[PDB]
């Protein structure tokens, strides 16, 4: 069948992230796939990265990991870590990234929490089923088979951290042609853009990007040093097409001395998410690359909803998050669970696309859904008469 998903050349709607590496592969084995700049600078091509995350994933088998296994996974953002979570997939094993710098009493904290059974890590931690550093990455490949395992789902796919708090997906990684058009439209990320990541491979949304992003066959570029000045050059000296960022790091950018639209030309969409971005902020960044780049996400308090927003629309609604995006609907109600006008100020009440409905915080107790499939945690707001959302405090 003819998909949206260009690289699909197979059968079915549905491919998991092992899946479509290998059709990506096929298409251009020998395209560079990831780029780490470490100055030093390391690449990995399409081909390279489908068989050695496939070599990988027969080193998890023989040790029996596969579904129902939690592998943890503290590399910084590197290919080996790339390398590592195919290859955790590919095994149907749940990935669970921290930081490389994640302190002593964290790592116990996670382990006595969750209990994983294998790790990638370079201090070895103890009572595991193996503790491989990024070099013994290699040396577990090797000999091994480079045909990747026969196709299967890894659900959950992955348990993320946000003392300290535990998120589990699940649900199985990979995309159907719904969910690519969608994180298409909500995103700015289109087919074959050079993509820079400047996010801890370890946080939920950089997550999203990096593999969404290697899914749809773009490169992608990795960067240790996430100095501003160091990320324009960057920029320009790899042609990036695409980045995801938090405001933080656009508040930094737009104030570099020299800078103006043209250091950013290479860019066809620019997206954010992950904090507050003001007014101020947004039109000097819509300024700056054109509202029809300016791509934001706005991921609700406990993935009850989620809005998105493109910089046309905004200069249109200003100050609003966006509509929900997809099928989702938002609902403000007054105090006795009413709809009300637009423009009236009262509880945000929103459904969730799919992924958020089997997204699980561990050990916390679920929302109160009203029917409808409806939530809230008390955020207050309204809407405009297109159906835009804004928040009042």
């Amino acid at each position: 069948r003819d998909f949206f998903n260009k690289f699909n050349l197979g059968t079915s709607n549905f491919v998991t992230p092992g899946k479509q590496l290998e059709y990506v592969s096929e298409c251009k084995p020998d395209s560079t796939a990831v780029i780490c700049l470490d100055q030093n600078c390391s690449v990995i091509t399409w081909h390279q990265l489908h068989v050695y995350s496939s070599q990988l994933a027969w080193y998890l088998i023989e040790n029996e990991i596969g579904p129902g296994s939690i592998v943890l996974t503290m590399f910084p953002n590197s290919i080996e870590h790339i390398i590592a979570v195919f290859a955790i997939w590919k095994a149907g094993a749940c990935y669970m990234p921290m930081s490389y710098k994640a302190a002593e009493s964290e790592i116990r904290e996670a382990c006595d929490t969750i209990h994983p059974n294998a790790a990638f890590a370079e201090c070895k931690i103890p009572g595991l089923k193996f503790c491989l550093s990024a070099d013994e990455i290699y040396e577990a490949m090797e000999g091994r088979s480079k045909e990747m395992p026969s196709d299967r789902l890894a659900n959950p796919n992955m348990i993320s951290l946000s003392k300290m708090k535990f998120i589990r997906q699940n649900l199985p990684c990979g995309l159907d042609d719904e969910t690519i058009r969608s994180w298409s439209l909500m995103s700015g990320m289109g087919f074959e853009q050079r993509q820079l990541l400047v996010g801890p491979l370890f946080h939920g949304a950089p997550h999203s990007a990096a593999f969404n992003g290697l899914f749809m066959g773009n490169t992608l570029v990795l960067t240790r040093n996430l100095c501003p000045g160091n990320i324009l050059n960057m920029i320009k000296k790899y042609k990036i097409e695409f980045i995801q960022m938090v405001p933080t790091l656009m508040n930094r950018l737009a104030k570099l001395e020299g800078v103006g639209k043209e250091d950013f030309a290479s860019l066809k969409a620019l997206c954010h998410t992950g904090g507050v971005c003001s007014p101020w902020l947004k039109q000097i960044w819509i300024d700056l690359l054109g509202p029809e780049k300016i791509y934001e996400m706005y991921s609700m308090t406990e993935c009850i909803g989620l809005t998105c927003i493109r910089g046309d629309e905004w200069v249109k609604h200003p100050g609003s998050i966006g509509r929900p995006v997809g099928d989702s609907k938002v609902s403000i109600r007054d105090e006795n669970g009413k709809e009300v006008a637009p423009f009236e100020i009262g509880e945000i009440y929103m459904t969730a696309p799919a992924s958020y409905l089997v997204t699980e915080y561990i050990n916390w107790e679920p929302l109160e859904v009203k029917e409808g499939g409806f939530r809230s945690v008390g955020d207050i707001g309204y809407v405009d008469e297109q159906g835009y959302l804004y928040f009042s405090d």
